């Protein structure tokens, strides 16, 4: 499981 | 499972 | 901005 | 900004 946010 | 957001 | 995962 | 994971 991966939850990833890139900004 | 992957939830990914790129901006 | 919200990134949310519920399981 | 919120990144949230619930399991």
């Amino acid at each position: 499981l991966v939850e990833a946010l890139y900004l």
